[PDB]
């Protein structure tokens, strides 16, 4: 509940081929609110916050010509003067967000190509320079499994709502394994990369925007790497996970050769004990998922979708101590 | 707390070979009682009850001289008045009861034999001429999967603790789907056929005995096999399922190798939709594991490994609906 012209009077002088008359709409749903600026010339999505949107906006517009593909940014504003919270101008693109990860409805040459676009973006990401457009500073580099080995180590502890020793051997065992090979690489991370966070154009395998980079940073590839292949470990229903379906018959790819294609892509081979990037990838979701059931076990989130999501807590930390298992000691 | 005296009596009428002192010592934890019965010439296993032990006895005596490797059967004893209870007695066989699916402590070529071993006794059971070793009567066969979708279906509406949509889809769709190919094959089914209920050779990758036949019967072979196959689909953690490891690694075979080999065994390959047999099998084990929900959410059985094993149905009845989506419609 906003003054329009106020906006159409910034839009004017800090949005590049901007012209009325302006219409606003809403979403249903985002965190901070999301609306529908509709002018005749075209359309944008603005971000506001009730009263870290930044990063997101930095980010985003550091990759425009890069080969990640991203909505254009056209403008942010922090003067909360102007509509009485802050906020940015993005583009408007349509098209298809997929969330079931065997991708129905597909034959097996589109499920081919939706994962060979998927891989190819995430290994473009991965291969940025991204302190030649600006990041250099976007976040903490180096040290990134101990720095966040210890962050959840600490959530953990003080979500904790009952016994889980799974949980305690890997707290316990991540911390002496972090691989010493390629310790220090970094690259832009975008934090939670999957596939119902891409854009996909409506008809083509070709992701036209990547989405939802409100926990993106500078960090270490795999930490990326490993939680977007969290797919090929977990199963169907809840997690809409790939383990175990016929994946040849369907042409989604094996793991093996998804690594595969995605070491070729950004020149680099993964050396590192992989079932420690899985264990680690596996400890972090569980420790997220322990916040959540923290907050359903004490009321903040009774929610069915929020203590669904608190009763998996367990289970991934009991993966990942058995993956852990399989790793060099 | 019985007559031993009365027991060596019988024993030296009833059991081939048997020559006393007797000496009976009780083993810790199994449905109705088990006791190891020791004599200077050798020992045996006896197994009695409170006050269907007789099925076991029956299928596992008329299985001697067949390939699938059992425990030689000394007596029977339905006569309560020997002992205030009914009995039966057979070999003590000594050797391994593996749990982990994955093997772990072992050379990939060792998991192989391990596997290759457990596909031989399962295709083994499949192939016996029930008849011939009279055991005709031993169940109803026929009409296996619409007679167990149906007693399921029963089963988890008179246990359902709360709405889970996949169950219902599953006990909606699996009796308009049963497959028309191959309905009417029967053989004996072991009814909970896998790696724990199997005792290895200490040393080589033989199995001496396939255990706890308590839930065997007459019926469709890939009842029995689509069961033993839930392995390749249920992941790591809670239910020590081998999802999504790394095979080819380990040396454990891929589930296509597997029922390929269980093919050639059989002579007879697998017609129908496999994801039928998977979804069917997901389904009974659901049904199952609401049973114990059931007694959990009114207090029969408050044990925290009653409890672990209640929170299971709904993934496995979510996992199962997953599957029977890939099936032919
Ligand atoms: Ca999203
Ligand atoms: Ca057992």
């Amino acid at each position: 509940r906003f003054d329009t012209e106020a906006l159409e009077a910034w839009m004017r002088q800090h949005v590049e081929g901007f012209a009325g008359p302006l219409s606003v709409e809403q979403f249903k749903g985002q965190s901070n609110p999301t609306f529908k600026l509709v002018t005749p010339g075209q359309t944008y999505v603005m971000r506001a916050k009730p009263g870290a949107i930044e990063r997101e906006y930095r980010v985003m517009d550091a990759l425009a010509g890069t080969d990640v593909p991203v909505a254009k940014m056209y403008a942010l504003c922090e003067d909360e003067s102007v509509i009485g919270r802050a906020f940015y101008i993005m583009e408007f693109v349509s098209g298809r967000v997929l969330w079931d990860q065997s991708l129905p409805g597909m034959s097996p040459a589109e499920r081919t190509a939706i994962y060979d676009e998927m891989n190819r973006v995430i290994a473009a990401m991965h291969t940025v320079d991204y302190q030649a457009i600006g990041l250099g500073d976007y976040g903490k580099p180096g040290n990134y499994f101990q720095r966040q080995i210890e962050r959840w180590t600490k959530q953990y502890k003080l979500s904790e709502t009952e016994s889980i020793p799974a949980m305690d051997s890997l707290m316990d065992w991540l911390p002496q394994h972090i691989p010493q090979e390629d310790a220090d690489l970094t690259s832009i991370v975008h934090g939670d990369y999957r596939l119902d966070n891409l854009m996909f154009h409506p008809t083509e395998p070709r992701v036209l925007a990547v989405l939802d980079w409100e926990l993106s940073t500078l960090g270490h590839p795999m930490g990326d790497f490993g939680y977007h292949c969290m797919s090929w470990h977990i199963a169907p229903g809840q997690f809409r996970g790939i383990a175990g379906l016929d994946h040849a018959a369907l042409g989604i790819p094996d793991e093996a050769s998804y690594r595969k294609l995605y070491e070729q892509r950004t020149g680099r081979p993964i050396t590192g004990d992989w079932n420690f990037y899985l264990a680690f990838s596996m400890f972090r979701i569980a420790g997220i998922l322990q916040g959540i059931m923290k907050r359903v076990v004490d009321g903040t989130a009774s929610s069915a979708q929020a203590l669904d999501a608190g009763k998996r807590a367990r289970p991934m930390a009991e993966m990942g101590w058995e993956y852990a298992k399989k790793a060099k000691q």
